[PDB]
């Protein structure tokens, strides 16, 4: 009984145009939306599957929709609701025109391969006061989820979404989307755990705390001047676990001025406790990204 009111679609209401992608064993689809919300008759959106619908993955379900229905803020990705009207059992949200901001950094790379343009950003590397703009949107809904007492145990760009005109929004909680993705090591069966992004009270005691993901941001503020970079890419799972665990720290990203690389340090304290609040750390962005340092070679 006792809940969430959980908003139900109708599959009258949700057209599939295509997949945008597949994980966490549920393809994502492009679709539209017919009177979703009066605002717009006809509107697009991103579309979350599930490839099992057993009564412990229904739960699994029930509890993400619940708790995706509160977690509403600026810097989260917008839910419309749900729809178990037919099977497979359908998410809604938001369409963010970019996609994860993990390919849409490496895509505004100088190693990018090809160019990619869009009417909203130039193509080629990002302008450091959008750098710094997206950091300090990752850090807003950071700051939200801190808020509730509320641990996202898997901080990374592949789990933000960046929408029209740069907006940049969490976007995934739990349920991995690519099994076989390298960023993940996999400890037993159906246990895998973003190693590279964790800090040493997780690794180690497996204790995940606000503190976690602070640690946690701070890596990806370090994918976030490289251009997607895979945290310690030149190294193995185990490599990287001994590296984070003997206090080994990332190296300063050539794009990153060092007032950056300071957060970043000051995110990654071996003490817990002595970590900048997030709220300090979204702040400290902020304010760079309305005033953006100079930093050249
Ligand atoms: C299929 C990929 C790409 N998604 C979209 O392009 C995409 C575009 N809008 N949007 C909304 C939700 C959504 N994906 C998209 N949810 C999925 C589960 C998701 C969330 C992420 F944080 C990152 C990637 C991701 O799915």
């Amino acid at each position: 009984g006792s809940g969430i009111r959980v908003h139900h679609i109708k599959r009258r209401d949700i057209v599939l145009k295509w997949e945008l992608g597949e994980g966490a064993f549920g393809k994502v689809f492009l679709a539209e939306c017919h009177n979703l919300l009066p605002e717009q008759d006809k509107m697009l959106v991103a579309v979350k599957a599930l490839k099992e619908a057993s009564e412990s993955a229904r739960q699994d379900f029930q509890r993400e929709a619940e708790l995706l229905t509160m977690l509403q803020h600026q810097h989260i990705v917008r839910f419309f609701g749900v729809c178990t009207e037919g099977r497979p059992l359908l998410m809604v949200f938001e369409y963010m025109r970019h996609g994860d901001l993990n390919r849409f950094l490496r895509s505004h790379g100088p190693d990018a391969k090809l160019l990619a343009g869009g009417e909203d950003v130039a193509p080629g590397p990002l302008g450091l006061g959008q750098l710094l703009a997206v950091a300090s949107q990752v850090a807003a809904g950071m700051v939200y989820l801190a808020g509730l007492h509320f641990v996202h145990r898997d901080l990374a760009t592949r789990n933000c979404l960046v929408g029209q005109g740069l907006v940049v929004k969490i976007g995934d909680f739990g349920m991995s989307r690519d099994i076989y993705s390298t960023d993940y090591y996999r400890v037993g069966g159906r246990t895998m755990l973003p190693i590279r992004w964790m800090p040493p009270e997780s690794i180690l005691y497996r204790k995940f705390t606000t503190e976690s993901d602070v640690w946690s941001f701070g890596v990806v503020l370090w994918e976030i001047f490289t251009y997607g970079k895979q945290p310690w890419y030149q190294l193995s799972n185990t490599e990287a676990i001994d590296c984070i665990t003997q206090g080994r720290e990332l190296e300063r990203p050539r794009a990153c001025p060092p007032e950056v690389y300071a957060i970043m340090r000051g995110c990654w304290q071996r003490e817990p406790q002595q970590r900048h609040s997030i709220k300090d750390v979204h702040a400290r962005l902020q304010a760079l990204a309305q005033a953006p340092p100079v930093y050249l070679d």
